[PDB]
């Protein structure tokens, strides 16, 4: 309903332009009447999710490139998209003047946005904090009778969810991750370095560090927010590496197991977070399937977890079908779910690139490629960063989809935001990924998914520098006539009935 301001800073592309008096809307999503597609485009050139709309034609003849929809073949239902309100998104967002805020907000979780569903909320401190703090750093307090949530909590993260959910249309699903434990549960005694859990699984260190978990949800639920899910450890790899740089706690995956089956299982199991869900893992792909194995090959660890959460940052390193692809078929029925994602945190890589098409692309490739691997929702790191892709007290910086500028009480969306939007926006909690086979060997990337009213829902990027024509054949309806621009992304609806 509003179009982008764009502005650029020299990079590929434009940022869109928000501040307190205007921000660039979509209208809530509708498919169009049966008979006819909608086709919403994006374009390095700086179209964003402009609307399109065609016929579907009865009959096709010609030699190009035909994907053919394949309705009755049924993959993955899908939990989601979002993102992670870290202190640093945090702090960002509250930066802004209340009507800035309300505009940044509405971006994400309105139907006027892009109709976010997921918010990965840190279980105290991580990189993205301004101080290093736990929920009970009060030495040996094993009972846990001085656990609490400081500041970040009640006053910065707790009420931006509220803010959020009633911004929601859609049922909004919290995923809880902790980076570090209190220091005195830890071998090495601090948030960060080479540190794992003292002791071994079983025991008090293992049964307070459980119990740590339950005092967060019912903390958490005095302030009326309910979770959908929790992780065993956020990239409990990490804690195994020497000099490891900001908070962790180190899992082999035998030690993630027997933590999970002794400790953390029956400890939720027998509590009235009973529904919540427990994702193992919570890192890199290319430590699968072998952590599945270990893990879910014991059915005492087995019978507790629900689902297996993914990081991105080794999918450069990791195939999908080796590891994504191997883990559903020895595991199929536990849900695989991508739980974080940021551009700029590699050395090779600038932390912030303000209009950044590439960055773009790289988000709504990953979905796509996660898609196609049986992986049921996919979320993005920060929210929201500065300019600099920080605060963060180890001063390491990354990418946003939305850049805060303080001094201007403005906001950039920029087009990770849109590329994500393309998904989030158009695919419910419940939408089913089906089948989409290409006639011939083509440079495009694409899904298929059935909303759950039956309807068809599209995704077609083109990483190309050349325009791809193209048909999309539904065998029950008819044939879309399209075009894939180069470096373009679509979404294409339309009924089948
Ligand atoms: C929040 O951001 C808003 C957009 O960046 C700010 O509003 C804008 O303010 C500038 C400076 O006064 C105006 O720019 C001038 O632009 C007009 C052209 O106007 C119209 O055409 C543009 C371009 O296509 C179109 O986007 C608008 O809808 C207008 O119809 C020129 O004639 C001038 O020479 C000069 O370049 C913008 O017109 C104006 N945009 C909008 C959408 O209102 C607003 O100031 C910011 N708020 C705060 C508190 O800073
Ligand atoms: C996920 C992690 O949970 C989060 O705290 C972090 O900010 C993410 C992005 N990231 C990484 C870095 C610097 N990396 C290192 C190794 O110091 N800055 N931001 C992300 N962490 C991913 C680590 C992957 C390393 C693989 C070798
Ligand atoms: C479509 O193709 C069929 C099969 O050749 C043909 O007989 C029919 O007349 C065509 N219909 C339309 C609506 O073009
Ligand atoms: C910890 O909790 C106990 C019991 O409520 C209290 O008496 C004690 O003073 C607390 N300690 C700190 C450091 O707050």
């Amino acid at each position: 309903a509003r179009p982008c301001i764009p502005k650029s800073f020299g990079y590929s592309s434009v940022v869109c332009v928000c501040n307190a008096t205007y921000c660039d809307s979509f209208d809530p999503p509708t498919f169009p009447a049966l008979g006819t597609f909608s086709r919403y485009e994006s374009t390095r050139s700086g179209r964003r999710m402009e609307l399109s709309m065609g016929p579907i034609q009865a009959n096709h003849t010609g030699t190009g490139l035909l994907l053919t929809l394949q309705p009755e073949q049924k993959f993955q239902k899908v939990k989601g998209f979002g993102g992670a309100m870290t202190d640093a998104a945090a702090l960002n967002i509250l930066a802004l003047s209340p009507p800035a805020q309300n505009l940044l907000l509405k971006s994400y979780f309105s139907e006027e946005g892009i109709g976010y569903n997921i918010i990965r909320v840190p279980m105290a401190s991580c990189d993205f904090s301004i101080r290093t703090y736990t929920y009970a750093d009060t030495p040996d307090d094993f009972q846990l009778h001085n656990f609490s949530l400081p500041e970040e909590d009640t006053k910065l993260k707790i009420p931006l969810i509220h803010r959020a959910l009633q911004l929601a249309q859609r049922p909004v699903s919290l995923l809880a991750s902790p980076w570090t434990s209190p220091t005195w549960l830890k071998t090495n005694g601090a948030v960060n370095g080479k540190g794992s859990l003292k002791g071994q699984p079983g025991d008090i260190y293992h049964q307070t560090w459980a119990r740590y978990f339950v005092k967060f949800l019912d903390a958490y639920a005095e302030h009326k927010l309910q979770f959908w899910a929790v992780t065993a450890e956020n990239e409990p790899s990490a804690g195994l590496l020497s000099g490891y740089p900001f908070q962790c706690l180190g899992f082999t995956p035998e030690h993630q197991r027997d933590f999970i089956a002794r400790d953390l299982g029956p400890t939720l199991a027998n509590s009235t977070h009973h529904n919540v869900r427990l994702l193992m893992l919570d890192d890199q792909r290319l430590l699968l399937p072998h952590w599945a194995k270990v893990v879910l090959t014991d059915p005492e660890a087995a019978k507790y977890v629900h689902g297996i959460a993914v990081h991105w940052y080794l999918d450069f390193l990791a195939p999908a079908k080796a590891t994504l692809g191997e883990t559903h078929r020895l595991f199929p029925n536990t849900m695989l779910f991508a739980s974080e994602a940021c551009v700029g945190s590699k050395f090779w890589e600038q932390s912030v690139r303000l209009g950044s098409w590439d960055r773009g692309m790289q988000y709504s490739h990953s979905i796509i490629t996660n898609l196609l691997y049986h992986v049921v929702g996919w979320t993005d790191w920060n929210l929201a960063l500065n300019p600099e892709g920080g605060p963060n007290w180890v001063r390491n910086f990354v990418d946003s989809p939305i850049i805060v500028d303080i001094t201007k009480d403005t906001f950039y969306k920029q087009p990770m935001f849109y590329h994500l939007g393309h998904f989030s926006k158009f695919i419910p909690e419940g939408s089913q990924r089906v089948g989409l086979v290409a006639s011939q060997k083509n440079d495009l990337d694409a899904v298929a998914l059935m909303h759950p009213d039956g309807s068809a829902v599209v995704v077609v990027l083109n990483r190309s520098s050349k325009d791809v024509p193209l048909t999309i054949k539904d065998p029950a309806v008819g044939f879309l006539e399209t075009i894939s621009p180069g470096y373009s992304i679509h979404t294409y609806l339309w009924r089948r009935q």
